[PDB]
């Protein structure tokens, strides 16, 4: 299970780089040079890493300043191969930011989030990155006269518009992947799922450069299925980037490492990705815990892919397995996959074994023979068959 | 806060007439004739009913015990006044339905559940109804290998697609409307809150016919904002029908009265239909507690009513309140529904007090003055002004 | 991993007897002859089977029918070598029920329970049961003003007292097991978890007869991690007698089998039973899914067992790798068992280490090296290592 | 509703002095002196506030320094009439303990918790606080292998132990209360809920010396209903302090003003407190929100006095109403407060008219008339009767 640069594991540096702060703590350890992270991640067998604006430029820097981190951190990725496939702009530190970046009741934060995303779009492409990630964790509210959220996603969609005409004047190939997350840092987060983001981007001018960048976690947080969640934007052919990580249910976000948490929820969301051929990077959006020193970090960023490709492998020993595709088609999965009705309505209307002689007892009898599929992908995944 | 029909209250035959059977527990009241219940609702003040097929017509009825069951309940409404303003399909109650209506694996029973939807729709439309709605109980799974949701979400738009060429080949003015939920019976439910409805309605062949029917429980058994997923579908155009309830956070679907769980949530969900001009039936879907008789279902059905003409009248003294008014300019509501950029993209690209000049410390010290409104807002839900 | 009967294993009559009944679906299985659950049980190497009284004689049989009720199934018992370590008393289907058990607010309906229950006291004592579970699932309220919470625990212990005093009376061996559970059917159950229970005996006139019974998914469906439940309810010597299932986090009772749900919850669970020398039965309260039919029931029953067998190898594998025993060492797993201050607190006071000259800085350097340990963990419980 | 000293509210220099840093955010406020804060609770009406050691005292501090902000503290509490009813440590800030204080892995960290409780036990009771309060945020765990919690329990038993030796050995009538919270920051916190900290208490070596100081939003942040949990608390005799606040649900710690979040939980907990003639502090632990400036703060705190005072109106006014009261013995809520047996267990068991002659269908018919008691309820909380 050792993975390399074809297995396109990318992490964030603010993951690794994480200083352990929290609600309640104080730093556990020092900030790490982004060409350290970069250097440390390559030698695990990492493809690439993301950032945001903030993340690789201190905020507040001289154009001088700017350029020396830039150009170092290019020396970094010349040195180890690595690739820059996303970027995504820190709209939530700041204090400006208190009540959002893109829909902040203030008009000029409104106006100021968006030049700052545009300066880091510029940056994204420079570095070669294919997607831009905005997570929204300050658009929403804490109490209900404080946010009108028709206005609010007004707001939104303006913003992503504008960043939209950006991209097309420049002539970039950069995508946009919007984030959800239901709450935290704000009480309620607008477009807290991917359900809510996937609607939203139907009402963009230009809804073929947006899609989704789900995160693990966040969906859990509402209690959700994440695999069925990720089907979802993989039907509407949206799924542009995602975010691998752990959560025990609804809480606080957690950002543990991939594995952690939910297992079998790692196990079918790895089956279906693989499945349905996902081409874009295996992103780590964790934290390692604040208990751990900077061995403990690189511990824990080696065990996010090592958990990938063990699932990967018992998924795909699921799939292929004889026993499994017989069971699969006893619980009439194949039948699942086959119209319902391409003979046509009026044929539906006309057929009578549909509805006047419809033995709906005999069909009721027939057990779906879930339990028995479901202990194969357990003996599966635990390597007991 | 006596309601009269005026204020367009519906009641579903299976809200009252909920027997009180639970996971756990017997029928704790007897059941009771679709007539009297019409004849009860009527006196409390209610405007309709709405039923599923199997609440108007026992499942299996001859033609001639379902001609008289609709001709005793059109004469009740004929008695009443009392109006059908919706209707629904019974697609999980009968074991037939154990693993999906329109998503079932097994293809003779899609078909079926088709064909039972296809002759409601027809009823729903001799009684009046403007919508049908269509709750996917049973689509879903208890377990990852059960159900491919890509697959299933095929067979999802097969099925809305065909009944919407159904009503488009009848000339019916009927719309739908699809009830998301997160769970419950099923492990978990396919289109489980607003969002994902909303982002699967944008995919069928005419979705312009297909709305969204949102009940506050349903949402909130994820943790969300059912306020702000209103106005997520109001903001969509996609508002068709809801559902009316209380709910107390992330547990099983408990169907208190409205007003009843998280009454400031209601507080919220009143001010913004009635803001927006929400045109459609205050629906409650809510259950007596089994712990009532009769009179204690009257009583629950009643306070429904009774606690949304209180909200509505606490919610229009806030936002007509001179105070509140300075309140929400102080706290710039009034610049959030101003456009960020009117300007267009050249000018917010040239305009250095949007970067280069920002005083971002400056901005970042305004207080939002949040608490204030909202302790305004807790007065008059109170009434303690 | 195949069970014997020498593993403990056992069922209640009421899991594999699930007719599949939910809140919104009718039966989807026929009733099993208790006679036939024995029989099945035992050839997939159960040890034994519980009931409650409602599940062995219908509610209502005359004492004949009783009689030959009980008749049958010791002929069962006897034909197979089943045992019958536990039973408990039906208090929550009957609609007398409805507000409650032991802390109905009507009085008849208490003094009604109690008899009840001490009627299968004693039927249990004869079919040779240790345990004496209750499960208070009807105590509890939906509204505030419906139950003042302190009388019913006055009401709660009285009925306690008077079944140990009953007992005592009798001089009989069994000991009862108090079971939590958070919520469904009630709004809120009082006793709600582990912890609310082993606070209660504790004011118990003879708390030495009273344990809890946990079930893995009643103190998920509040967020809680089971196995700490586990050990705080060891640590109190008060582990009576454990219900092991599956639930997906905070959503309704799901009752899912052993190994579901949770799957890294249920390997933690394991780890610490059998490290902690835990001798009673390992019994399953879990439904199959109604999707299933009778042989579907059997799988999800023998899959129950093999995943505890599973779990149980690679808990055990875990604890005995010296790689492992090391990182424990590292992790200062040994420093944690060892007492704070068995110098006593006059000496922790004149001890300059403990603050004077304790070094902070270097303390709070040392990293935990948990990340590495539960990657260990999890490579052993995927057979990975 | 206008709070004065003789309403007993006290908050913690803490809450109105939260600088604003959350997990994703900078400081939106400045540091107040806690001078400052002691003037401004003061002239809104509090009686006093509290403290953590590293509120009032920089960590760290020389003697001097000590000597000095202790100084300054006191002049303040001497010029407002303001009392410090309760103290507590920091036991989580600082890095090193990421582990925990008093159930640290490391010993020597174990040892320096209780030298820095000890320390600051000297200073409450110079100040003259009754009550200690210890919440053990950093006592748990990320992962299952990392804290084996029977181990914890007994090192978290030794240090209470040696913390009541110490103050029966300076013969301080100060008393403990444990806050639970059942996660954040720790993945669990050990000790999770009201009923697990009873239930701990009652194996510590002089129980009497210690309760519990239970918070609004931490029960509810395991879904668990905080005024049923505050009636076990006073059932047992136990509740020496509370933290009101309020929280939505099951996410993150929110800490929102008192009254905000669950208002109906808020309602039936002032209700419960005024019923049973609590007499301890009514304690505010909430957080401004950091969209606040100072203006916001104040007007924050204001709001959490002014929603007890409302709400306490509101539930005399209710329990006073002889409507309710008409009510409450419809619901026999009178009957709940009536012994079971006292006839005693030999008469019970020779009452036919508890069994042989039990009416269950004639109890079963009685509705408990709970949903118009809530609806009175909910018109005395709105001012709507
Ligand atoms: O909850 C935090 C979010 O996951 C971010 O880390 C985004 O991925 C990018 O800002
Ligand atoms: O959870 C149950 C649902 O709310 C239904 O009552 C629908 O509204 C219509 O089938
Ligand atoms: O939630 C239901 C409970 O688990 C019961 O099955 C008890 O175990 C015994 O009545
Ligand atoms: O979740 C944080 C806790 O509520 C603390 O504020 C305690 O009350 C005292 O340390
Ligand atoms: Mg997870
Ligand atoms: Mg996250
Ligand atoms: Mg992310
Ligand atoms: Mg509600
Ligand atoms: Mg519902
Ligand atoms: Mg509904
Ligand atoms: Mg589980
Ligand atoms: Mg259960
Ligand atoms: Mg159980
Ligand atoms: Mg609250
Ligand atoms: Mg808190
Ligand atoms: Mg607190």
């Amino acid at each position: 299970y050792q993975p390399t640069p074809e297995d396109r594991f990318t992490f964030g540096l603010w993951t690794v780089g994480w200083q352990g702060r929290d609600p309640f703590g104080d730093a556990t350890r020092r900030a790490l040079d982004p060409v350290e992270s970069v250097r440390r991640l390559a030698e695990l067998g990492a493809h690439g890493v993301t950032f945001h604006d903030d993340d690789l430029i201190p905020f507040g820097s001289s154009d001088s300043e700017r350029e020396e981190h830039v150009k170092r951190f290019r020396q970094a990725l010349d040195d180890t191969g690595m690739k820059v496939p996303m970027a995504t702009t820190n709209l939530f530190t700041h204090p400006v930011f208190k009540d959002g970046g893109f829909t902040a009741n203030d008009r000029d934060v409104r106006r100021y989030a968006l030049r700052k995303t545009i300066r880091n779009i510029d940056l994204a492409v420079e570095l070669g990155a294919e997607t831009y990630v905005a997570w929204g964790g300050r658009e929403g509210a804490e109490s209900g006269g404080a946010k009108d959220v028709r206005d609010a996603l007004d707001r939104m969609k303006e913003a992503f518009d504008l960043l939209g005409e950006y991209v097309t004047s420049q002539g970039y190939d950069i995508r946009f992947a919007i984030e959800p997350k239901p709450n935290e840092p704000r009480g309620d987060i607008l477009l807290p799922t991917v359900g809510h983001a996937l609607a939203f981007i139907e009402r963009l001018e230009r809804p073929e450069l947006y899609g989704v960048n789900p995160e693990v976690g966040h969906e859990q947080m509402a209690g959700l299925n994440f695999p069925h969640g990720i089907a979802q934007a993989l039907w509407a052919g949206k799924l542009f980037h995602i975010d691998l990580n752990g959560q025990n249910g609804i809480k606080y976000d957690q950002d543990l490492r991939f594995g952690a948490g939910d297992l079998r929820a790692a196990f079918w969301l790895v089956d279906l990705l693989e499945s349905a051929g996902y081409s874009g990077p295996r992103h780590f959006d964790f934290k390692p815990p604040r208990t751990e020193d900077f061995d403990g970090v690189w511990a824990s960023a080696a065990g996010c892919m090592r958990n990938y490709l063990i699932l990967k492998e018992r998924a795909a020993a699921f799939r292929a397995d004889p026993e499994v595709q017989e069971a699969l088609r006893a619980s009439r999965l194949d039948e699942l996959a086959r119209p319902t009705a391409a003979d046509g309505l009026q044929a539906l209307l006309d057929d009578r074994s549909a509805f006047e002689e419809f033995d709906v007892d005999a069909a009721a009898a027939r057990g779906m023979a879930f339990e028995r599929l479901d202990q194969l992908a357990m003996d599966h995944l635990l390597g007991a068959r």
